[PDB]
RNA sequence: AAGCUUGAGUCUCGUAGAGGGGGGUAGAAUUCCAGGUGUAGCGGUGAAAUGCGUAGAGAUCUGGAGGAAUACCGGUGGCGA
């Protein structure tokens, strides 16, 4: 069995899109998602629910 | 035609500063190169499409390549016709 027990999360929110990453302080991203990638476009790309399901999916 | 030090000009030890060149010193990501991580949409708009996509477009790591450009400090602060 192999677990990390420690992590780092980074949220980058703009008026174009919201990006969510889960990564390691000595490694690379092990989860990545976007609010546009939740199935919301144009005026909806960066909305609270579009990002709420992106963080959940990640 | 001789003076004067009062305009003009000169020397010591010192002074601020984006003035003009050349050589040094560095990074960022869009890009480009290779091998990995790894995916269903990506981009844009009031709303879309041309375009680009599972043959991995989109996103990203690691060591290399390249072109424009120099945040901070910097102040109703300086240099000069």
């Amino acid at each position: 069995r192999k677990q990390v027990s420690d992590g780092v999360a980074h949220i980058h929110a703009s008026f174009n899109n919201t990006i969510v990453t889960i990564t390691d302080r000595q490694g690379n991203a092990l989860g990545w998602a976007t609010a546009g990638g939740s199935g919301f476009r144009g005026s909806r790309k960066s909305t609270p629910f579009a990002a709420q399901v992106a963080a959940e999916r990640c």
